[PDB]
């Protein structure tokens, strides 16, 4: 492992939004594909059901569009019509709180899921650990 394994509680039995308290904003997939944050809780797109591959492995998927959250080559976000390599994150409990989700496919490198303050998703190598950035919570929908 790359990684530690202290996993959250909870699960995957109901949808939820990713709420990122960086700069206030839920994690966002738009029809087109693209990924970034919005702090209107009356949109569509912020709902996502998340299931599990193998322990602490999960997939993120739009409940309204059916895409898969992905991080390409160059650790940016995007709308996937189908699950792949890409598609897969570490789902891991952080600060003795929060969630972080590490792209599988470049663990290595230590890229997360993340949003700016200003609600732009922050590029894999730009993230790390001890970010505000990288902190997500789970709430219902």
């Amino acid at each position: 492992h790359h990684h530690h394994f202290n996993l959250p509680p909870g699960n995957y039995k109901k949808p939820k939004l990713l709420y990122c308290s960086n700069g206030g904003h839920f994690l966002r997939i738009l029809p087109d594909g693209t990924v970034d944050g919005t702090r209107d809780r009356s949109d569509q797109h912020i709902q996502f059901q998340l299931s599990a591959e193998s322990v602490g492995e999960v997939y993120i998927k739009s409940t309204e569009t059916g895409q898969y959250l992905a991080m390409d080559t160059d650790g940016l976000l995007y709308g996937s019509q189908t699950p792949n390599e890409e598609t897969l994150f570490l789902e891991r409990l952080e600060e003795n709180h929060y969630n972080t989700y590490i792209s599988k496919k470049h663990a290595e490198k230590n890229w997360f899921v993340g949003l700016k303050k200003n609600g732009s998703v922050k590029r894999g190598p730009r993230t790390h650990y001890g970010q505000k950035a990288i902190l997500w919570l789970p709430l219902p929908v």
